[PDB]
């Protein structure tokens, strides 16, 4: 069994690089897999993504908040765009980054004039809800939200905390 | 993929079936084996369908909704991440009762797309025209509601959260956890 | 040469792609009738599948501007952008070949796409006004007719008013 | 065992996609461990084809009515050029479309000195002569009809190639 | 050649010249000639000179029509080919002066192409009138009935100098002055 | 492919100096060329500089702009079709009461643009926001403006129609024909 | 410019392939020097492998069309159709250099099965024209000429010589 | 068993190119695996590497100092940019070079105004960060590694040595 | 694709050389080639040679260089716009006296930059080197500037304003109007 | 098991092409782990490469001597550049070659002055090591290694043994 066949043994699953539909999926099967088979130990979920297909990241997300077990998201390397947004959407008091980590949170980005007005009212209207879920995440006004994502917002694990992004920043395992 | 038996084919012992990206006369091909798999296993039990796809071929996607249906296993629909065209088509192509979306999902309807002499010309843009139109009556029955809906809603691009393809038709119900049942 | 020729009898040519370059050499024929004389009318040839908006626009605001009287003739397809200038050419003074073709269609950051589209939708109305000034016709009408792609013979675009007369042989 | 190995212990055999000289003789390939396996049950082609190489797909052709067991075949998703041919060739009273399946017959399409082209068109017309006589022989169709109706690219929906004869009969769920 | 250049010499009798696929730089340029030469004499022919393989119809048009509108009568000569486009300006010369030369073949047949389904119908149903517009046309010029043009067009069809000339689509083979 | 009379040479000596497509040193250039010769010619006559430009370079815009405020004419701007960014910002820099656009063109405003070592990095990025602040103080005086309303109007793409490029300041006058 | 000059000579080049605008400059060569002086001949210099055929016949015919006697010289090579229209040249007035190459062989080129149908007799008509076009400028039988084009086949200016293409072969000035 | 596997079985984990997401992820996971089959033996970290992505490598450092055993490092060839600076963050007293392997550190090097800004902000932070981590790994003063670090700067082992950056160079 | 009166040759008429774009080979030799006719059609009266250029070839920019101090005329450098790497060095080599800048033109220095078997490498790094101290030879000399000050300010890009440029000893006087 | 595999059991581990990093590593891997299979037998280094990365090859050095086990170096076809280098490794006593072999042996070759002067800097540091390992494998004179190393200089597996680079050329088993 390959090391990550094995470390998906003490329910560790792994998102690295950017968040495609085949890697989210990927995801997404091993935490089924976990669930299926123990619904109530919590799967440990380690994010280093800079982010990718929003559609991709919210079968992810999605998969978290339907499965019993509780999720615990860990951010190593960097948790940018959707990483930021799965690590952010960790079960509450389970979220964590190692200490060098960096968090990177943005608004989001990329026929006829009349397909052109649908897909930009349907972009905002993700804008709005990723502003909004984010701001749960972090139990902020949606205000804040709207001002802390409208260009690159870059964050030590420290500020990603204190902004409620996480929950503990972890040195090791005391 | 990670060996567990592989982590898509462990879930397969769930009858678990993917369709992740779009829809190619192969990988619509591959579900519709792994449909007939899980029927030449259990022919009476659920099939368990998961989407996340922008849509693609429309015969690639009509031999999957053949598959449905036929068979008497009921294939239970849930979309993930997103489900537009041909994926909604599907969706809303399950058994009825049994078509879900999950949270933040979202579902997508549009008319459809294209990727010689005028004689060929006009020959393959009637047959495109009753495509469109067979696609807009299937899609009326599976929302369960006019066909007229259907044309105007289908013109451009229609996009919906999961509550407003429920309120449509597509889906039957939004699952957050397993408690939401 | 040949084009120069025919602007010495005041007869200045749109052919093909709507460009920067291609619409403001237009824009230089045009200063120049008016600057060789004022008063007498120029007659504009039009062959274009459309183009960049500002680029047209250019050239509308300066026939717009000039002192001559600017005719307009459709040979061969006016489009998009094309049609649109076919329709601006002085009233009473707009024609096409009998077999021409006039057809009429529509037109970072979620902030920057925000702009983009806001933008976008402002042209598109703008022109659907301009254009149903042009016509004398409805707002409301040039927003259904160029819904889709609207592909019209010379009669039909005249019954639209967007030309006054076809040109068959110079017998008006 | 991977899945389309496990569905072969069923004897089913797909056709997916276009007709190669390689993806036709896999398929042949499959018909002959079938028919050493249990020559006596039918064998099921299902076929999925937008067409193509006449060669490849003849060899399938010659091997479908060459083996012991009876073939029976089924369109899904679309048989269109050879496909159709070679889904109007299953074993007779056993040619099946699924509801939604769409068909498609035509004539041949295609894409040296003047001696060479003059060789190559005399064999594709040959061909295009060929075609339609098998067909009007799986069709119970006249041959004239074949010529005419492959002139250009015939749509037929499963109840239009099942009126035609190109199939037996449409099959809507398990029943 | 400088002679001015060749084609501007030639020009000076009243030449035109068609040769390769019809653009819109290359119809545009046929049409200017036109009125250039009508402009420095609305009464001598011109002499339009056609070898093309066709191509775009609308540019074509512009052509067709700037023919039927300035007063000179425009005699059309094939040399080498006119097929498609070609062939329909060729046929579209001032009747009783079509000409061609004896090996020049000429070919007829049916338009050519290369989004939405609703956009896919309208552009379809567009190339079906151009079809059939440019069917009683050359039903016109060859003075046949619009069936006998339908049916001989429908694919591929070529033509000598005399089978041209009877199909009515020229006047007479030149041989020589 | 411009006819002779050439059309643009021609119309040099109705003091007329086209701006057309991006700013590019060569561009640039050969417009700080026509306006040099139109002065020697007479260094007490109005220039007509007409801008159909969606910008460029920066260096390549300011050869234009600084060539606009050394020569004795009047340099008199006018758009037609649109004039973006340092377009518009040498719309703007014509003389005041004498800049001028179409009935239909369009403006558009924003802050700067762009397509090695941390230590070059820090220096390329220093010069621009320099060179954000410079233009955005000078905007602000073409304008007539607080350097304040322009760093809010030029964050992102701010486009404007004559009107709404009159009433900012940018242009003078709307221009639809010869009584205007 | 040189070739100007030459004209006034009535010399008329063809290098390099016959395409519809190299033969159609011919062409036109071939109609100023008619008006300009009908009555005097033509020289019409081919140093050309072939090309386009009917490119090639709208010089074969307006050589034909013009009262002007055009003779032709082959220099360099006269192939495939370059060979075909040097063989044209009034009669009696047809000469190579003696270092020439000719070179004829029948057709080549480099849809639906109807239509290939139609194109490929069409093809064979060309074939079958030019051989009898050919066969007459050389007065030989046509299927001398059938089988001597069935492939490439190369003759020196001698064998261009007698085998009916050119009249004399031109050594120096005397 | 391939041959690193066999290799891994004995707590022996292989850096070897650049430092990718990928490369890097696969290093953290026999580092946690290695842990969990033994959080007491040290892991024995084999690096010849030209650097990598900065993100990359700052998930392999934390996952070093987080997992209960020492981690050992061991250059081989190079340990170029990052990877000399996770060779430097081993376990103190157990970061080695061979004889003739090389090092070299360097400071680091890769829309509107506004987003370059923030972006140039950003990396002169990592390049701060890097260099006072630098400084506390090595018992040097920050402003050794702002100088030092500015352009290429190469070390033999024995260097490297002085430096602080490994502790030992090993012959057999 | 110039307008004709071409313009160029017409301001040549007034002295005026122009430096547009990088320095290449031909684009300096056609500066040189401007240098020498003017000098040959009036050797007592100034050339204004006017840079807007990012740099260039080394080699290349010499030419224009050595030429601007062998010719008899004061050569009177402007920069409009940008005069950046070598273009810098033209700007600040003219006349003592006769150089400027339009007010908004952006000024850059910089130390050289660049983009076989060691032997050969050693070699051409030699070459590199004595030409990244023979520049800040000539430009410390030009701006009245000590070498030291020069070398360090060019060991990476520095930019200067008009104002700045003149306080370095680029330059001797900023134009608005005449 | 795979062909390598089978002989690795033998303890023959190959370098074959160029000294990638990747290469390098591999036979640094199979060294290892030879090694700790049985640390009493010797393992045979079969080198048929033209060179690489300097550095690879100095990783796979490095590791030669620092093993127990004695690294022997058997040259077959070439072994030019880096490959020579590692065959002029082989435990002293056991570096062979093939009779049809050949050796070669050279020079290393391949922005801002100031890192154009770094990096020129470090290669002729590279050059003088490598030249001063060279004349410790082969004991010469310094003098000789430099000088016989300004260009390409190549050898038979002869003039290899009487340079010091090997020390026996084999026929057959005998
Ligand atoms: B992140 O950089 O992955 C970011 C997610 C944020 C909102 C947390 N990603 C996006 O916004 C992506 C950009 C790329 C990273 C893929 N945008 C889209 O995925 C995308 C693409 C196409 C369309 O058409 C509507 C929409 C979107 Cl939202
Ligand atoms: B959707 O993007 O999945 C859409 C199908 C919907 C309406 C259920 N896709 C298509 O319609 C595709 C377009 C490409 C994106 C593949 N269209 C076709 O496959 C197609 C092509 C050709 C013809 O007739 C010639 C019909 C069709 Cl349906
Ligand atoms: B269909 O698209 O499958 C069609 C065959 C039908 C009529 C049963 N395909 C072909 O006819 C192919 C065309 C390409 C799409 C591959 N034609 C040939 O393979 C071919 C090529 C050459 C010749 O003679 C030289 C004959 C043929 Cl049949
Ligand atoms: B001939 O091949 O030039 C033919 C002319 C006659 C005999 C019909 N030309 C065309 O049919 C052209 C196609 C060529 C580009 C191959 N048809 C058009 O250009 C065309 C096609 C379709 C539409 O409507 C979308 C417009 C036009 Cl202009
Ligand atoms: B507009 O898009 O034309 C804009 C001008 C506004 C800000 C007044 N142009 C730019 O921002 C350009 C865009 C690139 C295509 C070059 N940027 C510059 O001209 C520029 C930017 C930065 C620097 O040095 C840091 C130099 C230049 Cl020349
Ligand atoms: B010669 O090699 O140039 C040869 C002329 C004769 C003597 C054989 N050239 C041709 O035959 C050319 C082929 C290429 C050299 C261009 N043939 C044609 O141009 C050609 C071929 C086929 C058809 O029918 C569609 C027309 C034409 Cl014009
Ligand atoms: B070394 O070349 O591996 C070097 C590491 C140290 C010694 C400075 N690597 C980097 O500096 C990398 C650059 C390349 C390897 C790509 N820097 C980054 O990867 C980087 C830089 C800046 C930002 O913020 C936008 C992110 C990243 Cl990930
Ligand atoms: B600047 O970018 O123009 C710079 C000149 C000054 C400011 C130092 N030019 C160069 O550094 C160029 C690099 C290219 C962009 C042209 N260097 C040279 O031209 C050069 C470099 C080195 C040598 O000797 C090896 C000769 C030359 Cl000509
Ligand atoms: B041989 O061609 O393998 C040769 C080895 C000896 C005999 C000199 N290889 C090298 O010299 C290599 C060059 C190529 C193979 C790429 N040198 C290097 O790899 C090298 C050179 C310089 C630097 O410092 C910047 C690093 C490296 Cl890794
Ligand atoms: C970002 O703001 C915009 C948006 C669009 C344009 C624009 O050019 N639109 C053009 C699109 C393409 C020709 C490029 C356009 O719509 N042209 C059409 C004109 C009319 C009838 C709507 B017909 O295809 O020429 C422009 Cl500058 C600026």
């Amino acid at each position: 069994f390959d090391i990550y066949s094995r470390l998906l043994k003490e329910r560790i699953v792994f998102l690295v690089g950017p968040v495609t539909d085949e890697s989210a999926n990927l995801v997404v099967a091993q935490l089924l897999f976990l669930e299926s088979e123990n619904p109530d130990k919590d799967i440990f979920f380690y994010i280093n993504s800079p982010g990718g297909s929003v559609t991709a990241g919210m079968s992810i997300y999605d998969t978290m908040n339907f499965i019993k077990p509780d999720v615990s998201t860990l951010c190593l390397g960097q948790a940018a765009s959707m990483g930021a947004f799965l690590l952010s959407a960790g079960e509450k008091g389970k979220r964590f980054a190692l200490p060098n980590s960096r968090i990177m949170i943005h608004q989001p980005l990329i026929g006829q004039a009349s397909d052109i007005e649908i897909h930009a009212r349907e972009l905002l209207k993700i804008k709005e809800k990723l502003n909004r879920l984010m701001a749960k995440h972090c139990d902020r006004d949606l205000a804040d939200l709207e001002r802390d994502t409208d260009r690159d917002n870059f964050m030590s694990a420290e500020e990603a905390k204190e902004y409620g992004l996480i929950d503990q920043i972890l040195e090791n395992r005391a």
